[PDB]
């Protein structure tokens, strides 16, 4: 009764989503807010730095990505989708038919104390990004044949509800990622709390609806250690989903 892996390659439209949830211009908009917030906290006020970083279920979304660049030396941007990996590739080739994230952008620079502006930031990130890849986080090795190094830090932003269609999957994909994860690497994760669906337009999708407590048990079960966890009250419009707000947290491994 989950959403098959491959309707994300045939039916996840990467412009729609890109419209429906992080057009700036709302519910949607106050979540990319403490996303952006937690991010920066994370990876420009934190440790979180390193030669590597890997976003696993990137989708076409790069926000998630913009305080991150000032602190690793490369990004590995991967999805499950490679509609998601053509769409993020438009914004990284600064394609004419690319997502405007000049607004999320804008907003990181003042976070960050306006040390720099939009051009400078993206092409930032433009030159931190160097691969783009497949990943299937219910796998053992979920970037399949492509070896990498093991990572200094593992990211991911809404993504592991939505792949997991059970808590023995989620808690397996949380080892699985682990995998990519040098010992003592940095697991950073946000996500929805309690939602059992997420709607594109009329598409809808699957989602493990997890609480606060089943997601802190298979984060230790998985073999990690927690440096701390925030959930917020503040869920998607009735619209989109059902969800009982979200969480964040920072974990290392074992
Ligand atoms: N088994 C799986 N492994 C990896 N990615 C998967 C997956 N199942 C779904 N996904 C991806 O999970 C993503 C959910 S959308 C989240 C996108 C983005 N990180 C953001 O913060 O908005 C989609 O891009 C989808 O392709
Ligand atoms: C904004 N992107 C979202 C939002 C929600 C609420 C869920 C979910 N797990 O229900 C998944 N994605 C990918």
């Amino acid at each position: 009764g989950f959403t098959s892996k491959d309707t994300y390659l045939s039916h996840f439209n990467p412009r729609d989503y890109l419209e429906k949830y992080y057009k700036f211009g709302s519910a949607e908009s106050q979540i990319l807010k403490h996303l952006l917030k937690n991010l920066f906290k994370i990876f420009c006020l934190d440790g979180v730095k390193g030669d590597l970083l890997i976003d696993i279920g990137s989708g076409p979304t790069i926000y998630q990505l913009l305080s991150a660049c000032e602190s690793f030396k490369e990004i590995v941007v991967t999805d499950y989708s490679d509609q998601n990996l053509q769409e993020l590739e438009k914004w990284l080739k600064a394609a004419p038919a690319a997502f405007d994230w000049s607004p999320v952008v804008t907003y990181v620079c003042d976070l960050e104390g306006n040390r720099v502006k939009g051009p400078e930031k993206e092409e930032k990130l433009r030159q931190a990004v160097k691969q783009v890849l497949k990943c299937d986080v219910t796998q053992s090795q979920p970037l399949g044949a492509v070896p990498l190094p093991p990572a200094d830090c593992v990211l991911s932003t809404l993504c592991l509800d939505a792949a997991c269609p059970d808590l023995p999957t989620y808690c397996r994909a949380l080892r699985n990622l682990g995998s990519l994860l040098k010992p003592g690497g940095f697991l950073v994760i946000m996500d929805a709390l309690k939602s059992s669906y997420y709607m594109i337009g009329e598409q809808k999708f699957s989602s493990l609806p997890l609480g606060r407590e089943a997601v802190e048990a298979a984060v230790k079960e998985a073999g990690y250690t927690i440096e701390w966890f925030e959930v917020i009250s503040q869920s998607y419009s009735s619209t989109m989903a059902n969800n009982e707000g979200l969480f964040s947290l920072v974990a290392r491994k074992l």
